[PDB]
């Protein structure tokens, strides 16, 4: 699986 976060 896999994501991301970030602003």
């Amino acid at each position: 699986g896999g994501g991301y976060g970030g602003s």
